[PDB]
């Protein structure tokens, strides 16, 4: 009903919120589509349950929580249920309900 | 206060909502930063007040409202207050309060 929800629900950019144990706490429709799995299904999965192999800059997982900095990797491969998804990924810190989490934005490249 | 607002406010992706006359009706902090102008300042401007010259696929402006399709152009130049910003841009339809508008997502390339 809100405009921010409407934006999240219609944007092309895939968005996930991960907690610092890498559990998925939020996904938008673009993320559902990207991972070919319902939101009911992807939420509360560990990221490693969703992605079986990753080629990435490890700083994406660490630096946002520590430096406060967004980190972008323009050459990520996530292997998902058999197939490589080639992605640009940005990870940013997001404090949600006084808890520091990771905001993950992804686009196919 | 809401999680969707928090996501919009912390994401790296610049987001604008334009009405079908190309007036800016919403911008997130990433968009404010990209255009080097406050939200109080960019909202209700015409897009052509913000950008003085554009190199783009015109379909970005038309097809979302007509076909319902998202359109992506990976080689956009927007000339803003003198300097070219080189961007990948996606435009998608978004029905807000029964009104069809354009959701514009942008990232520096």
């Amino acid at each position: 009903t809100s405009l921010p929800s409407a934006i999240l629900n219609n944007m092309v950019t895939a968005t996930l919120i991960l907690d610092d144990g890498l559990a998925i706490r939020y996904a938008n429709p673009a993320a559902e589509l990207l991972f070919s799995q319902s939101a009911k299904r992807i939420v509360e999965q560990s990221l490693s349950q969703l992605i079986q192999h990753a080629s990435l800059d490890l700083a994406l997982l660490t630096q946002p929580l520590q430096s406060g900095q967004s980190i972008t990797d323009s050459d990520v491969t996530f292997v998902v249920d058999g197939r490589p998804l080639m992605l640009e990924v940005t990870v940013s810190p997001i404090t949600w309900q006084r808890q520091l989490m990771l905001l993950v934005e992804m686009r196919k490249i």
